[PDB]
């Protein structure tokens, strides 16, 4: 038989330290392709390790297609092939798109439930998944207005995370590094982040924040991990809650949650299947 392996890349819609993504046609249909820099042959090894192991399928995780190694004159060539979400990326769709109720809490309700999903052991099944490194760039928007999750190149099964959504545990050196929760916990604090960025460009009363990112405010571009441990360890900040806010049910009832995933005390943080039972009794 033919196996029609040829994917034609079209077009760059992104370029940066892990490589390029592009995207290709395979077979009449978009696909997204991930072309990994050698600096960052690990994140290919690992992510295709763990579909090796567990082959995810849920409507919150990016769509696995395949991973190629192709062999060069004097290079290894390492290609992710995704499913292709052309409205791009959360972090791109918030600079650029006011949100009202619905579209905020199904954007963030999707997100709970993909990282849920990660997070939990199945019998039968999949092991239990932690990201480690959650964030907006790695959230992609859906034509029906949920989210899906993306990169699991970092990702635990049972490169550093970014520095400016790193929980404090992992700025101190404290974290429980032989314990599988302790992963699960720096995942919802940066998932409160997440929920902070999002629900700031929630319309209430004729008001919205501008999009921007987490500590925006207290630490430079490109943070030093010392200038995050300052903020987030030693001064114990945490994002700003707008006054706007508390005159609306929803940003109220989602400011709340975003601080039950910043406690300093990582087994205080609500854990994700928590955070999914509270948004669907927000409205
Ligand atoms: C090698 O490389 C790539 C291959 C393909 C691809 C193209 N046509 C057909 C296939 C196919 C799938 C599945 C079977 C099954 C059929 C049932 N039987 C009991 C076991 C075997 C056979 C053939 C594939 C996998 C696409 C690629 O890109 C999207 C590839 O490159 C990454
Ligand atoms: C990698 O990705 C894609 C692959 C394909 C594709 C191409 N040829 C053959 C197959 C196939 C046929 C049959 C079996 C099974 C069915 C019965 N079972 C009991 C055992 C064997 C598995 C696989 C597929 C899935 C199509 C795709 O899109 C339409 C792909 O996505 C881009
Ligand atoms: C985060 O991580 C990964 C992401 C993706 C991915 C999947 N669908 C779509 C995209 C995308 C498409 C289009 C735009 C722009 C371009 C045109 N315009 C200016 C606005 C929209 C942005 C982004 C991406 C980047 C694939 C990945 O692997 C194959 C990723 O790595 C795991």
């Amino acid at each position: 038989r033919t196996v029609a392996r040829d994917i034609t890349l079209l077009e760059c819609v992104g370029k940066g330290r892990y490589g390029e993504v592009w995207r290709g046609s395979w077979q009449g249909e978009n696909v997204a392709v991930k072309i990994f820099s050698s600096r960052d042959e690990k994140s290919w090894f690992r992510e295709t390790e763990l579909y090796n192991t567990v082959m995810l399928r849920h409507e919150n995780i990016l769509g696995f297609i395949a991973s190629d190694m192709t062999s060069r004159h004097s290079s290894t060539q390492l290609w992710l092939i995704t499913h292709y979400h052309e409205m791009g990326s959360l972090y791109d769709y918030l600079q650029l798109t006011t949100l009202d109720t619905v579209s905020c809490l199904r954007i963030v309700l999707s997100i709970a439930s993909g990282l849920a999903h990660l997070h939990i052991e199945i019998f039968g099944g999949k092991p239990a998944i932690a990201h480690r490194d959650l964030k907006s760039k790695n959230i992609l928007v859906k034509k029906n207005g949920q989210c899906c999750i993306a990169d699991l190149g970092l990702a635990v099964m049972h490169r550093v995370g970014t520095k400016r959504y790193m929980a404090p545990e992992v700025l101190d050196e404290t974290i429980q590094v032989d314990c599988f929760d302790s992963y699960k916990r720096v995942d919802i604090w940066a998932f409160g982040l997440v929920l902070w960025e999002v629900a700031r460009r929630m319309v209430s009363n004729g008001i919205v924040e501008d999009y921007k990112p987490p500590f925006y405010d207290v630490v430079p571009n490109d943070p030093s991990f010392e200038d995050m441990r300052k903020v987030v360890c030693v001064d114990q900040q945490r994002p700003n809650i707008p006054n706007r806010w508390f005159s609306d049910p929803t940003l109220t009832s989602l400011a709340k949650l975003m601080k039950e995933c910043w406690y300093q005390n990582p087994s205080a943080r609500l854990t994700a299947l928590r955070i999914k039972k509270t948004l669907t009794k927000i409205d």
